[PDB]
């Protein structure tokens, strides 16, 4: 849709702090910090696929809106994830061990803007079309 395409990370703010608040150890935060992933979003029928591709780590999720799914995150958390569409924003929550984090994906001008929240920490990542 508005989201479909191949997107390249161009800017990131507060990602290390976000990873820290998730309990991500130094080695994984080092891998993630200066990573510049591609994000490849596609849809077929009910099913949306979001692939994240980077030199040291790839991940992928496929989901139906509103339907919880199991996810292994890039930092090896086993989480229960639900993604919904709310006012044009893809809202993802991950729940594990009585905690939650939210990842919101929205389109703004030429940007795919990804807001990641854990407790008091807010990180913002911006992608543009590859
Ligand atoms: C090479 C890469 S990329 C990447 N994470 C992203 O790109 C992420 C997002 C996005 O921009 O889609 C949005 C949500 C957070 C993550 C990691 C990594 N995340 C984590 C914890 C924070 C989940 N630990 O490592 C690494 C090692």
């Amino acid at each position: 849709d508005a989201f479909v395409g191949t997107w390249k990370l161009v800017s990131s703010e507060n990602f290390d702090d976000y990873m820290k608040e998730l309990g991500v150890g130094f080695a994984t935060r080092k891998m993630g910090g200066m990573a510049k992933p591609n994000c490849i979003i596609s849809v077929n029928g009910d099913v949306i696929t979001i692939k994240t591709e980077s030199t040291l780590k790839n991940t992928e999720i496929s989901f139906i809106l509103g339907q919880e799914f199991d996810e292994v995150t890039a930092d090896d958390r086993k989480v229960k994830s639900t993604i919904t569409l709310d006012g044009g924003v893809l809202v993802q929550v991950q729940k594990w061990d009585g905690k939650s984090t939210t990842i919101k994906r929205k389109r703004e001008d030429d940007k795919l803007v990804v807001e990641c929240v854990m407790k008091g920490v807010t990180c913002t990542r911006v992608y543009e079309r590859a």
